[PDB]
């Protein structure tokens, strides 16, 4: 997680489009969702970003509807944006045991309890936290199975991204659990 606050430039593609929807948190603007293949991801835009500005207006106090508006009716030509990096979450360092566990149960993405002398007690991981990003890779709408699926294809090394689960239902309210499996950005990030 980068500490502070960095500028953006994206383009809007052929079709009009950037790949994002915001959502509006305690008087902020965040990331709900990052679609595949966008000018949103290639400019590595992320789940749980706060969006500052979009050319130059602070998006302080803006409705979700308003920020798609400002969006909506920008010269596509050249979007910049000013965002502080996933300022909800938090990333937690776990090394497997032999027996191949970091040591802790989830049911829907959301960590629900800590294994004893676990990896994940060692590192302090919590329950009641989803899931948002394992290495790096947004899991977020992925069947539980799959992130089981993904924590195996990891190596002995294993850096998850966690959000308060409070703070993680009140950003993806009002979005069907079909677009976060199938259209939230779930790729390997790129060099």
């Amino acid at each position: 997680i980068k500490q502070g606050i960095r500028e953006v430039i994206l383009c809007k593609d052929q079709d009009g489009k950037i790949g994002l929807r915001l959502k509006s948190i305690d008087n902020g603007i965040f990331v709900q969702l990052v679609q595949a293949n966008s000018p949103a991801s290639l400019v590595g835009l992320r789940f749980g970003d706060q969006v500052l500005q979009i050319n130059g207006e602070n998006c302080a106090g803006w409705s979700s509807d308003k920020a798609h508006k400002v969006l909506k009716q920008a010269f596509g030509e050249k979007i910049t944006m000013t965002i502080r990096d996933r300022p909800f979450e938090r990333t937690i360092t776990m090394h497997k045991d032999s027996t191949g566990h970091v040591g802790f149960i989830f049911k829907n993405g959301k960590i629900t309890s800590i294994v004893k002398d676990s990896s994940a007690a060692r590192n302090g991981l919590l329950t009641e936290h989803n899931i948002c990003e394992i290495n790096g890779q947004n899991v977020i709408g992925l069947k539980d199975s799959q992130i089981a699926d993904i924590l195996s294809t990891s190596g002995t090394v294993v850096t998850i991204t966690i959000m308060p689960a409070f703070i993680f239902e009140h950003i993806i309210k009002r979005m069907a659990p079909s677009i976060m499996k199938s259209l939230m950005d779930h790729t390997i990030p790129e060099v």
